[PDB]
């Protein structure tokens, strides 16, 4: 997890450098010199990223290898105007530029690790003995050779070819980096400064930029790893524009199809005396439990509100169990809506489900306004006994046991209650 | 770049496992056992991700460390029903399950590397010499001790406690993984299988999922690293919905949004006998004190004028104190408008606020035309006792104390009474 967090921190630092850089700056992600290679008109900036969240206090030995690497690179590229930067984070170190003295650099050159001595210190400090040079030139080194080289470099005083003073003064800078959360927040704020909203940065821009940095990092070709602020901005803007256009066109086509379906269905919904049955699968409608009561209330308010004109009681059949039906009955009763389920406890009764409600026109009273039950065999037998005029199917419920001869079937392809209300002409526009 | 590519391959494999798993499977990103820990009802699946794009052919030494660590974990957890999987990619190896023989496993245990011998082989093959045991138990080991241990393990034949046959037969499986591009394409195809379009996956879903995996990978707490297919799907759907809503907004001007809201609100406002409640914060409406009386008078003229047809009394709940309510009551009485507040001095009365107005149709008389009070706890209890049909909120007033089950909540975003009148269909044009 630590290595993943360090790589994410390096990617965030690269993104921050890209955002903070000008339009004339070419930045090579995972560059040849260091992790971040920022190439200006005349100065090339190389940044090495390290993560040390688990270290209480910064120590010189923690940065032996990167400092030796940059020293060797400066020795091999002294004629090039390359500025080396070390970006390492330490929780207990103040954020800012930290000076490294020549004595500290000399202490790095006196490290006892054999790997550093053989890789960087040997080239920085050439051995004055030909035997040591031959030992260092061997591709494969035995343990005795390693011990001999380590002892020779620990005991012998060797001059430094690399100009330590000039390197430290001009081509070196050490900065204590921010925390991963702070760096991410700063990068997001920089993304916000480019005209992007905070929500847009959080949802789309930041993950897209992180993925772009990760994809460019793994490219073996270094030329393909060269990026710039303008390219990233254009990529993000194009992605956002394409997403907006797609999400508009799909909705436009969906609205056209739904309007066609609504005009198909509207002739039969204007007749005041039709028996309409609905078979609904709760798993195909978003937020069914929270919105089913209000949908039935609105349907009753529109199609079952006039006591003298509306004579047929609607029916709703749900793909659910009896306990959910009892809970829905509780919620309907709490809202002063009279329904009938046909279930007393866990037993179904034929004579209860199929009874016609009693009406008192003077008192504006109907015994019950709707039938709500489950798709059990007895309920389907009840439906088959008293055939309906219009049979609406929502969610592709298996109606294989229904007798559909001479029954108008209307399959509805919806995914939310707003669309269902729009199709049944209970809304003017979605 | 190779390490970053391997980490991205591991992330893609984790995402593929999450997408291919069922809703009952718990998957731990960067799990305790291996990189991917899939916990089923009875079997725990551990997957180790290895990337070897730079290796021409697969060698047994390339999988020494993961196999040794896996064998040690099995030895320490033999009683647990954990299935261990090794997911390593090789460009020239056919994709599929590759069998590892017992002879190959024995060859792994005979490796000459000191690190493997000291870490895993020592526990798998305990040394029969107490001196070797003491040397292995040392926190710091000298070069002489390392050489002695290496020679002892190279020369001595030690029995294996781990049941190699049972491990290979039941708890071991080695699979040659797909390439990084192929794995990414398969993951994207799985994302499309969830109902997402290819463009949506490419632009939003895949980078968001990769960022989510990376963020969960760096969490030090193992429990917080547990994810599931349903959680990822819900997170992606929520991000898509938020982006869709935000980008659909901010394009139309203020008037177009107000017209859309008006057309949404009209159908409920067109019914003659609905109980409508308003909750208003005066601080978010300009010139509230001067214009509140006129707004209520217009609302009563529009929606509470017909004595025979309008049978429900509007309720206006304000965010003020009792003294302001008394001043408003004075101003209402001065204009021949009958309202009730439920307050007699500084004491609220439950029966004085829930009573129904009396009507004399012959005299065109209604006892009171509106209820106006403050948002105190007793008042909130009174509204909760008698639920309404439409609940309009103007100003983002806190409605936590309201029981908002099976009620139509309609938030209205205005800044003056003109917009409120326009939304409530009492003005033709602003």
């Amino acid at each position: 997890d630590h290595t993943i967090k360090g790589f994410l921190y390096q990617f965030n630092k690269t993104l921050n450098s890209i955002l903070s850089s000008t339009d004339q700056d070419e930045i090579q992600i995972e560059g040849i010199i260091e992790d971040i290679d920022i190439k200006n008109s005349n100065i090339t900036n190389a940044i090495q990223c390290k993560y040390h969240e688990s270290k209480v206090r910064h120590n010189l030995s923690d940065i032996y290898k990167p400092i030796l690497q940059m020293l060797l690179h400066f020795l091999e590229n002294d004629s090039l105007n390359i500025k080396y930067a070390l970006y390492a984070y330490f929780p207990n170190e103040q954020v800012g530029v930290k000076e490294v003295t020549k004595s500290q650099i000399e202490e790095i050159l006196s490290s006892s690790n054999f790997d550093y001595i053989s890789k960087y210190i040997s080239k920085i400090k050439p051995p004055k003995e030909q035997i040591i040079k031959e030992l260092l030139g061997k591709t494969s080194k035995t343990t005795e050779d390693k011990t001999r080289i380590k002892k020779y470099y620990e005991t012998s005083k060797l001059e430094t070819i690399v100009d330590i003073d000039k390197f430290l003064r001009d081509h070196f800078v050490f900065e204590i980096g921010l925390s991963y959360e702070e760096l991410m927040n700063e990068t997001k704020n920089l993304l916000m400064k480019e005209g992007f909203s905070l929500e847009d940065v959080k949802d789309l821009f930041y993950p897209n930029s992180i993925q772009y940095i990760a994809e460019l990092s793994i490219l073996p070709e270094a030329e393909k790893r060269i990026s710039s602020k303008n390219k990233l901005i254009d990529y993000l803007k194009g992605n956002k524009k394409t997403a907006m256009s797609r999400w508009t066109s799909e909705v436009l086509t969906r609205k056209q199809l739904l309007k066609v379906r609504k005009n198909q269905l509207v002739p039969s919904l204007n007749i005041n005396s039709r028996s309409r049955y609905f078979i609904i699968d709760p798993d195909t409608i978003d937020n069914f439990d929270d919105e089913f009561i209000l949908f039935v209330k609105d349907y009753l308010d529109k199609y079952n509100s006039k006591i003298k004109l509306h004579t047929e009681t609607p029916c709703f059949i749900l793909k659910t169990d009896v306990n959910n039906l009892s809970e829905y009955h509780k919620r309907f009763v709490s809202r002063n809506i009279q329904i009938i389920t046909g279930y007393i406890g866990d037993t179904f009764y034929f004579k209860e489900f199929n009874k016609e409600p009693k009406r008192i026109i003077k008192d504006n009273w109907v015994e019950f306004k709707a039938r709500i039950s489950c798709n059990s065999d007895e309920v389907i037998k009840c439906i088959n006994y008293k055939k309906c005029d219009d049979l609406y199917i929502v969610g592709g419920v298996d109606v294989s046991l229904l007798d559909t001869a001479d029954v108008n079937i209307e399959n509805l392809e919806i995914n939310n209650f707003r669309e269902l209300k729009y199709l049944l002409s209970m809304l003017k526009e979605i």
